[PDB]
């Protein structure tokens, strides 16, 4: 065969975690874990740098249950540096987990693009506590060189760069000097990238490469785009992401940009993909415009998701996050595997609150 | 370099090949073992939930040769009632205890001595050990309490999916183990937590295990249709347990509604909301209204005797060593259901 | 330690590949054998089913150069009377210029009448001895477990006592029970458990084997001794002919394309103002009113005639052996290779992507 | 037993892996070959079906740099007129399509369907100027196309001509030793078709380009990928594998410049589309068993902005590779098999879409 193929990729879907023998309940595992190699997390979650998903309001709230949302780059320098100042205000004992810098600020992110150096500048001024280097396409000179560039000019400043999907860019990433690789390549809901250029890894299989690389140098990996249920972050941090980043998840919540609508009786908002026409005209698109159901707080949606995280680790019977990825294994599961894991055969008749 | 033990098989991907066969489907018998120490004339049993068995399905399940296991979702005092039911219905498939008094389990969960305690005195002849994880200390030391306190309770426990958790459960002490994690039609396990396995591989792996201890395995969830109880047992489970399929007969608990002018009865999953009053795994459903279990029963016992009768098996043991399996394709699934052709009148065992 | 076989394969799984061709589809000869005896100048047989073949379709049948197999879902004397209104159509002494115009591939015996076959049950020797005395061609002795005592005791006790009747007997799907029924002295072997379109015996029992394994497997074991293999079940389009053909099969079995034609038994009936006919499972509760069923009771569309609906699945096989480079059915078998493909590769093979707007002969 | 030589793969079976890059998208070139000696600025050729190519789609294709090929459903002097007028297509034509691909005369170049035996439509179609001959038959892998062949290229030694179709190894050396210029893939994945459902004969279109590229890399002969693009992202893996150039229908068909007519049902506007081997398409031509149906398929405006977002697919593919161009591309690339669930993860999941993507939908 004249074509290369170098593997059979899996993702979520493909996959189940084996129970283990268990001495501890869901509610006395540690969710702890990094988020660079410099910044740790209280909860290993992270809201996406998306214009329907994290500004100060996401940020703040996500920051305060102990994880960390990134501010969005669709906007000019001054508004950007205008969100990080907020939730650096921002600061109560009603949030105990809060995820805060050695000042006692809560921490944020903030996207930047290629070349954006006068944006790095605004960023570091207004107290960011790590920029998320981001492009289409990682593996490239365009992005290793702002790395460099950047650990240059800000040799402390904790940097994230992505996205990718093989070893050989986590590799090229990590030795330019990043903090931690955001790995996802087409596993975005609103993502069409693998269907418009054919370019992309399960995100499984990617995840998995990529922690195998990236351990080679102490970097923490991201686990960024395509979970749909509190099961795939088990998934992901099981095979040795150290964090997960979500978009389509939280866009319902009332923190997220953007109003409340109704269509045909019940409410949504809008959520679309950075690669969008609608948000590229805020260079042929590689994402969609779209709609999620209003599904309330970003407290209630981060309480099922945890809570489907910790019934997994005790069902692994892992005490952290560290033992969890040590000792989780897995089971590669067929199409009537996945159908017999779903609700099958039934007619549901009441909303549950962590499946639709 | 992620840890992948096992490409693992449901129901759905394998069949049963056919062998020589000397015996018709009436002539095979289709006893087997419920515990190390309790025998059933059939090998069904309802599932422990309070949308399928209270007293009127246990006693029909019984009365039928096969078990009902009364649920733990009520106060002690209202399950020792159900059970007292039962064992006062009476005292020719019917299994019996050795005063000719139906059979009957009853569920309970760690930590609940008490509830064993009444349960025993109320004359029950198993009981279940119910968690979503038996294979964790709480369970493992409700098992030895039980055990010492009890040597002669005849105690299943479960429910589990792995080799090691059947060892640990059968060093223990159990009389019999109950497998499944995320089979059952109403379980949200393995989407809310990303934790299963598929039920055939699940089965195969505990039965490996529990056959060193000669302790038998029940398998528990996800039987859609007759011929996955046939499949089930042929792997080796010696009994299957069934909710889904039992849920829509008048005997479960629970009244008829109709809805588009048709009538359902109430399903729901045990960690569901509605059942547990949190993160739920289960979701609250309907099902169709089926007629009584004695219909449902007839049909699915007459699935696995005509199983046995295409392998040639004279009983569940011969079944057992006879099968052999073959792995099939999506394809291979469509073209064993009904394809092509529109139905037109429900058929009493293909839905 | 659960003992699995292999992985099986059924139609949708495979696909044949192209081979050089000095053929065109008009050019290929389709003749082929039904049993060690009978030849059919096509190669479909009509299901043993009461709502597709009694008399007037197995004269259709037969005169397109294949066969129909009278069902037995009824009395002695009444199928028997389905026989001889076969055999009865037409002979060697009686010159109807017409029907020897239109039907010059008609299958017919030495004496010029269609041939015709009759289904029989375990132990149902009386009904063998009416069938002969009728002039039967072939008896097919059907259960829904050919692999057993049954059978094999049945087939040796008509071969003893009609030791030139032509004797079909199924169902099987594996080497061994071609092994059993060739070694007791079967003419031929009917191989399918499970395809049927109204068939749910993989549902209710577990038991099956797909039936491109299930073939392939059955021919390697009866060539040995020069018995043809009938694929019986789960044809639903002309290709799948071609697949099971390439396997090895020497001819098909077709139930569902056949019940809603003209020619079958049955009335047409509307639903909704689109027409049909009925077509139910010999193993369906209707079917055994006459133990739990092992099929349906359903409807299929109205086709019109048996004629056009064979010539589209005759039709499909001739390209498929032009595509091969296939003179003949046996040059077919010898030269056929096969891929394995995925759900996407079938997602691929079927129209994709644009809406159909017009009804094609072969594809619905 | 059965002879199974290989389990088969199509498009939504594999994803490329993106690679180091240090190009941009705009930066790349898509400048490939259609022959050994005839080249395209842009890989794409619209199919020669008489829903998709007559002389308006073939001169916007050659416009925009690819090419047409007039499709064969009509009488000898029917298609020497369609050739023609695409012969004989101002000064701001060329501004506004730079990259038109035309022959030594600077006029728009355009291909033509013939069949088996016809070589007095050849000869017709060679005196009107005809660019490249498209000899295609359901079954390339014949007697009757390698006949074909040798008599086209003894009579016409300049003539370019391709020929199909085929799926396996066996058949592109068939017809690169008989002297073909270009070898046209593809039995069974058009929108279209029912061969495979019809006859049960094909390969899927990933494993059939890969096995017929490296048969005819031997002789340095060009291999078209025909049929079963429903994506841009398909474009990038069919040339990837090794395809030089790619053929569409169903993408082409509800253009402004596709023949046929635009029509209004149930509110929306469609083309017709259909395979020509559909009984409409044969009753037409007026015997054998039809071997594709007839359709319909919404109507999206001009073949230039449909033929922007594709290539705009392509470039952003190359892109993710690190591929200058089309070699490049093809040395570089390294695919992954996926899953039914891969693919499911790979669309659009888990969120409604509100609005209308030029390139998904
Ligand atoms: C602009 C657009 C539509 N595409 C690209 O920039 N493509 C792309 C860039 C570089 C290379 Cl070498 C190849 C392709 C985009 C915008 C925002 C986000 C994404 C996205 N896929 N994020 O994950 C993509
Ligand atoms: C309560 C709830 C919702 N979940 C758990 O208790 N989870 C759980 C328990 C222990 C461990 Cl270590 C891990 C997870 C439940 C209730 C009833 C039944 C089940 C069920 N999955 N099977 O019966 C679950
Ligand atoms: C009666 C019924 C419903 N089932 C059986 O007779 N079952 C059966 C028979 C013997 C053995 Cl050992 C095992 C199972 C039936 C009737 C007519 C046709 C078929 C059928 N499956 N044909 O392919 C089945
Ligand atoms: C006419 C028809 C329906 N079929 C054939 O000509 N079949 C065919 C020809 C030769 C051989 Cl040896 C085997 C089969 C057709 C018409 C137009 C296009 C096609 C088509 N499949 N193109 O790819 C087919
Ligand atoms: O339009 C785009 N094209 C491709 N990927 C995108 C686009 N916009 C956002 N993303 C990615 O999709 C992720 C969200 O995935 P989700 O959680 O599955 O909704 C983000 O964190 C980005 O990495
Ligand atoms: O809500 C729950 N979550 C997970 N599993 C459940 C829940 N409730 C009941 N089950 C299991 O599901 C089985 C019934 O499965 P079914 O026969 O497929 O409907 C029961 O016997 C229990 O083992
Ligand atoms: O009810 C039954 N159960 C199982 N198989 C049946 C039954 N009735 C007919 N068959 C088989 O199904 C075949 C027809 O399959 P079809 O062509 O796919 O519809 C017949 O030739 C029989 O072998
Ligand atoms: O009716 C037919 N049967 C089979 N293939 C056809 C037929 N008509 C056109 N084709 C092929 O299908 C291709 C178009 O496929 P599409 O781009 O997937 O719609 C054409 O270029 C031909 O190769
Ligand atoms: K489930
Ligand atoms: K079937
Ligand atoms: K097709
Ligand atoms: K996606």
């Amino acid at each position: 065969n004249a074509m290369k193929i170098v593997k059979r990729a899996l993702t979520f879907e493909d996959v189940l975690l084996r129970p283990g023998y268990s001495e501890v309940l869901p509610k006395e595992v540690k969710i702890h874990t990094k988020l660079t190699k410099n910044i740790t997390l209280n909860m290993p979650l992270i809201s996406a740098a998306m214009d329907t998903v994290t500004e100060h309001r996401a940020a703040i709230m996500m920051a305060r249950l102990g994880g960390l949302g990134v501010i969005h780059k669709n906007m000019d320098i001054a508004s950007q540096v205008r969100e990080v100042k907020r939730v650096k205000k921002s600061e109560r004992k009603e949030y105990p987990d809060a995820n805060k810098d050695n000042f006692g600020r809560l921490r944020v992110g903030a996207a930047i693009g290629v070349g954006q150096m006068d944006r790095v500048d605004a960023l570091v001024e207004a107290g960011v506590d790590v920029v998320v280097l981001d492009s289409a396409h990682g593996h490239s000179k365009g992005i290793i060189d702002t790395v460099k560039a950047i650990k240059a000019k800000y040799p402390n400043l904790d940097l994230i760069a992505g996205n990718i999907a093989t070893a050989a860019a986590a590799k090229a990433l990590c030795e330019a000097g990043v903090d931690a690789v955001k790995v996802g390549i087409g596993p975005g809901s609103i993502c069409t990238t693998r269907i418009v250029s054919g370019v992309g890894v399960p995100q499984i299989s990617a995840i998995d490469e990529c922690v195998e690389e990236a351990n080679k140098f102490g970097v923490p990996v991201i686990a960024d785009g395509g979970i749909k249920y509190s099961g795939d972050i088990a998934k992901a941090l099981a095979v040795g992401a150290s964090s997960v980043m979500i978009g389509s998840l939280l866009a319902g919540t009332d923190e997220s940009p953007g109003e409340l609508f109704t269509y045909q009786g019940r409410q949504y908002k809008s959520y679309r993909g950075m690669g969008s026409l609608g948000a590229m005209q805020k260079l042929v698109p590689e994402g969609i415009e779209g709609r999620v159901p209003y599904v309330g707080s970003i407290r209630s949606v981060v309480h099922q998701l945890l809570g489907g995280l910790r019934s997994s680790m005790g069902y692994v019977g892992a005490k952290d996050i560290e033992d969890f990825q040590k000792r989780a294994e897995f089971v590669e599961i067929t199409t009537a595997g996945l159908k017999e894991s779903h609700v099958h055969d039934v007619t549901i008749t009441h909303e549950a609150p962590n499946y639709k």
